[PDB]
């Protein structure tokens, strides 16, 4: 197997960076 069914967040890196922005948008004024 070449890590086909065992991928943590290699392709979700850009997605994680977007999740952090969503949390700041919920608390951008405080």
């Amino acid at each position: 197997h070449s890590v086909s069914h065992a991928r943590p967040r290699w392709f979700w890196f850009s997605l994680l960076l977007l999740a952090a922005g969503v949390g700041i948008y919920l608390l951008p004024n405080r």
